[PDB]
């Protein structure tokens, strides 16, 4: 149960980022420009902040005492205290293109993305709406309204305790597998944000987990999150084999999927489905003859 | 640390000028002719490089020792290069008028816009002018030519060291994005001009930096560059919500701004804004009852 | 003869596997993050298992009843069993990170890690592999085929008795040796993948035992598995001491040697073996004086 904000939090965070941000300048990183990219990430965080502040000048105490931005200010302190304690650590090892500390670096890039997105989602012009964020699938909204009221955020066990009465969670190991997934600022909290981008990504709601387990954990064609170059290159190496595909999170996109796919003329076209679930996209177009061969295998999972 | 230039240089940019213009008129594309219009600015620039070498004729070893110069002809091929390879890695998603790589020509265009402007202002008619610059801003022309005297053209960290000792700027995130603002052409150093629009656009000189702060970080009103067009297009639908207004720039218009509101009897005005200040101009629009509803929202700052 | 796999054997497994994971996020244990980690191999041996099961839905009968797939879930039951009844009879001295129950909780999270590479190398992508799987070194394979056919896994005593017919093994207690260096999984069977292995770090096959009594019996330069901060932290007592060289395996790239040593410039640096043979790239590097003093010990083994 974390700490009222005041602006000496606020302060320290940005001589924190700040911090981060004099890291991450270093021209030995060569660190590439493309999404996510925390030399942006971190002064349009600060923007957005400076942007609540504004709107809460009579009210600093109403702000301050938010349980939403309570817990986020408390998460974007510790992940900013990640990424120094990384650096210093890591060493050398930094300006190595892909040891396991410069891995690491990408993956809390990836969460100040998220964590930004969230942000500007629960405070849209820097107002609090969590109390009002449209839940986008019908049947997911009903879940939350029922379950948690107009919370905005939900500590992970009693999201996972409410979601289990309704769609039976099989063991602790995929409880934890769920939990990376949904919790994509790894706070150990569930928002209402993140709980729409997962019910998103994952209809119907009728069989969630199923589409989950099938789209996400066992699908040869799942990439994660990856930018649009990062999937030409990777069929590039199938040019010759069409109907190769594979099927991307995008963090500039969140709750949508991008479908890349080698044609029969040698091209690499994507496709973002609006129109269907992505498991139907799936059937779809493999019956249609484009998604044959995923990441270039032969054979191809059977959704039906 | 820029290299010296001359004709040989000069016809090499021409050359990569010559490449983006025939990019830029594939029919494919459908280039809009709003501001800011590619297909125009290319010709004009390369129009008043010519000018600039007719005057320099055979003291051309004083015009290409000349530091804003330097400056600037390595911008423009760092420029034009760029667009040249976001054409190449966009291929097809060039022609998606939202693509994320279409959006990345529209900001390109915005650069080659103010870097004419800017030349333009440095050489009219051809010659250099730059160390006799007209600064707008009284107070302005004074912390100028004190901290700088006849410099045109000053690194971004001089600069930001200089203007720090009046202006106290709090953090390493908000010198970021205060450049962002200032530096226009985007090469890491502010020129007399570039430090003239913004004096304009956030005086009075002695709040400059909050005047910054809550005009055009904070404020829901502020558009960044618009045209006029999509000024009404926007408050179109605020008609029927009488006091909503919006305030943006204007690529054709350095260091001005303008007003797009909804009046009582439903119509779209703009304005622009007479002998005061954007600030004391929103205050009174406000006091008088026009200006109330910053982008349709019912809460507008309070700037007083 | 180890029996069927069905879903209630690998649901047995899940609850197991479970345990393990809650036993080991205990805080008071402060788990470190580094190689072998077993709160990340658990949920990657279940994601790799569920992808298993999900290629084989229609054939269950076919998945439960190959030998390898028996061999190595009874033997996942047994090491999670084992690990569960560490913590039962360590109690609080768990918490104590150089106690012999937590020296054993490292040991048995190597093992962790040499199973989840051994099922992915033979079932790659959820699939079977295993009788066509390829080992690298063809008179290494060779063997196996003479001796096992397309067998993917050998009982230690027909593999022992194999070996010995082309590569005498000179005592039971130097097979015992060689024992512990080969059955990484440590269920008392060889398969193909941790045969692939051996040969590889202990080439040439012409003089297997030899290569392998020099480099790992009898060398105080060999470390057995080791991370590259732990290189760092051992040399670090030689810094003044150009050319204190250790050599080491790693439980992320199975089957390939690393080298840390001493440079004169007073630096630790880190190869990895140069494409040639340990054996080789030790006298050349000798050679070269980079590779002089053992662990830091005047005499060098003589290899040569
Ligand atoms: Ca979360
Ligand atoms: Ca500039
Ligand atoms: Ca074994």
């Amino acid at each position: 149960p974390p700490g009222t904000v005041d602006k000496k939090m606020v302060e320290k965070c940005w001589k924190l980022m700040d911090k981060v941000v004099r890291l991450c300048q270093n021209p030995k990183l060569a660190l590439k420009n493309s999404p996510p990219y925390i030399l942006d990430l971190l002064p349009d965080t600060y923007q957005h902040l400076r942007t609540i502040l504004s709107r809460y000048e009579g009210k600093m105490e109403t702000l301050g005492e938010n349980e939403y931005f309570r817990v986020f200010m408390e998460n974007l302190m510790k992940k900013t205290k990640q990424t120094i304690s990384l650096f210093k650590e890591g060493k050398e090892r930094m300006y190595e293109e892909n040891s396991q500390p410069r891995r690491n670096l990408t993956k809390l890039s990836l969460i100040f993305s998220h964590m930004l997105a969230e942000l500007k989602g629960i405070f849209p012009s820097g107002l609090f709406q969590g109390d009002t964020f449209r839940i986008t699938k019908a049947d997911a909204a009903e879940f939350w309204r029922k379950a948690f009221g107009e919370k905005t955020i939900v500590p992970w066990k009693s999201f996972r305790q409410a979601l289990h009465e309704v769609h039976p969670i099989s063991s602790g190991l995929e409880a934890m597998a769920l939990k990376s997934t949904i919790d994509l600022t790894c706070n150990d909290y569930i928002s209402v944000f993140e709980f729409d981008i997962f019910t998103r990504l994952f209809q119907p709601w009728s069989s969630l987990l199923r589409n989950w387990n099938s789209l996400a954990v066992t699908h040869p064609g799942y990439m994660a999150f990856l930018t649009y170059d990062e999937v030409k290159a990777r069929l590039q190496k199938f040019i010759h084999k069409p109907g190769s595909y594979i099927f991307r999170l995008s963090c500039t996109r969140l709750g949508q999927w991008a479908i890349g796919y080698v044609t029969a003329d040698g091209n690499i076209l994507q496709t973002i489905p609006h129109n269907k679930p992505l498991f139907q996209a799936l059937i779809d177009g493999f019956r249609e003859g484009f998604y044959l061969f995923p990441d270039g295998r032969n054979q191809n999972p059977d959704l039906t």
